[PDB]
């Protein structure tokens, strides 16, 4: 039903076709999932007229089930074969949509197969992936349930003396034990390191009195969870303890604002005000949240520039934070779904400051 | 020196400039490594004239040391900044090289900034990366020894009853403990699964009278190693015991042929023949080897179609294998460098058939 919707949306937006290499959009539209395609051309070609065919390497003729395909064996010109296909479907010319993540060398080769005008696939497919159906929501619910479990386990561990890199690996292994896999490399940021929102876990040793930001995600049947919790070891610097209650206030505030009909930027400003009034405006260096589903980052974005009007079925994160260089930082992140016109938390983990 | 050679080569070959997104190629040329850039435009623009600039998101400001860079902040159009950059470097039109792995949406956005003709960066960059300098070789030698240690280590585990997936997991962790990370996901193919070269370690438990293909690699300062050993647990089927002897001699013959001045395909043919003469020809379904370095697969390709004339500094694998359905499989792989006009094994792990 999705592929058919997408096709309808294509015509209505004036496009003549789309070329979709392996990834989440391909999966979304067909359920197809190839393992490590690499440099071998694999492309789902779709006509606005309703016709479609998937060109893939002979190696994958078992994973493609009975999906309308054409294979090419090592030695053939995949690109020439694709051209044949584009000819049948009648799209060897026109305004074509291209999967955002496709390798540039594939697009370059494809550029020689006809007169085309390109556009990123997401400019249009977001309209579909942004509104989660009932099953997708159930899936994101389970992934959030796992993200919660992992937090509970981490709290029974002995962190003192562990290096960030080591803690992150334990988390990753735990997530690979509980689910399909990590939605992204876990992030552990302690002490002063928690001041950089995009910090990469390293050799810093966690000690008594260290604040710790933990950000990780699990995948469940393709859907992702993304949760962040900030914990303290022993007694935290009083300046960070204060900061924490504010961030907590900012997040709960942005959450209560979640209503069908309100603009995304308004959910952002709601957290942003709480943090400005407390005086830490200059330390909240990123958006309040972003959407999630099959990818960690997708529409809609919850920042000062978010123009999307929230509607039921949308799923995104609410994770404001405060970062102070040389001191540390705090972030609390929840995964949210718009349900019955209201904001509902998919993740339930403890939001109060936890002093291990 | 590298960037400068690259600039020289650029001009000699006809190109006006190059646009290089994050990855091995960017690292090779500038030592720059950007963690999980994702959707954020990050590009090194280079003109054939000698000028060059790196556009990156502000987040990486400290990770870019003193490299000539322009930073953009979430909320601006990085494509607009790139325009200015191309304008000043004189490359807002012309023939440009594009990082093969660059996101298609980036290339599409770049297409709006001018009238270009593209070509994949690899077609030219391979000339430089194909000849490893002394340090690079030291790096690889380090990754190779680590691959050897891991093999010695594996021979001490109790493999009976262990799932393929569980062993690969143990190998992965040992590799991550001992180096900078895995070169790729470890492969463990037991029993009849050893028949599929592309086998993905599964839930099959390793029992006695089982042959096991162990393929994994490590990374040291960006450089890779790729080794493969096949062992037997308890006594194996005599047929396999002999197929093993074939592979051993084959791998040895291809190795002995390695010399400066001969064509890649001839090394392949040397091993390929040893196998045919034994009658196992239709069971050797892939190239004898491939070059390695910052990537697991690179020039030159040691197969039927390899036209590269071998020289000093080239590093590649010699990994011939026999795969018989319903029976099993065997492959012995070493990493080789052309040193002093002769081949020199970087990987030294025992090659005799080991039974546990």
């Amino acid at each position: 039903m999705r592929l058919e919707k997408f096709i309808h949306l294509l015509g209505e937006r004036g496009f003549d076709g789309a070329l979709i290499s392996p990834g989440t959009n391909l999966y979304y539209l067909t359920g197809l999932r190839l393992h490590e395609v690499g440099e071998r051309l694999a492309i789902l070609a779709v006509s606005a007229e309703g016709d479609y065919r998937f060109l893939a390497p002979s190696l994958y003729e078992n994973v493609v089930n009975n999906f309308p395909a054409t294979f090419w064996h090592d030695g053939e010109n995949p690109y020439a074969k694709l051209r044949e296909i584009l000819e049948e479907l009648g799209i060897s010319k026109g305004r074509i949509l291209i999967e955002d993540t496709m390798r540039a060398d594939w697009l370059i080769g494809i550029m020689k197969l006809g007169k085309f005008t390109f556009q990123p696939l997401s400019s249009l497919i977001k309209e579909l992936r942004m509104i989660k159906d009932k099953e997708e929501v159930k899936m994101m619910e389970h992934a959030s349930r796992i993200a919660d479990k992992v937090f509970e386990e981490i709290l029974t561990w002995d962190l003192i003396g562990m290096k960030e890199r080591e803690l992150a690996l334990k988390i990753e292994l735990l997530i690979r034990e509980l689910s399909d896999g990590i939605a992204f490399e876990p992030i552990v940021a302690s002490g002063e390191n928690a001041a950089n929102p995009h910090h990469e876990p390293g050799e810093r040793k966690i000690r008594k009195g260290d604040i710790i930001i933990l950000d990780y995600g699990a995948r469940w049947k393709g859907y992702c969870s993304d949760i962040t919790r900030t914990i303290g070891l022993g007694e935290l610097d009083e300046r960070l303890v204060k900061i924490y209650e504010v961030v907590k206030d900012a997040q709960e505030s942005a959450f209560k604002a979640v209503r069908e009909g309100i603009k995304a930027k308004d959910v952002d400003s709601r957290a942003r005000e709480v943090i400005s009034k407390a005086g830490y405006g200059e330390y909240f260096i990123h958006r309040t949240g972003h959407g999630l589903g099959l990818d960690v980052h997708e529409e809609p974005y919850i920042g000062p520039d978010g123009e999307v009007i929230l509607k039921n079925g949308m799923t995104f994160t609410i994770e404001p934070g405060i970062y102070v260089p040389g001191l540390g930082g705090v972030r609390i992140e929840d995964d949210i779904v718009v349900d019955e016109g209201k904001g509902r938390r998919l993740t339930k983990a403890e939001r109060e400051l936890i002093i291990l």
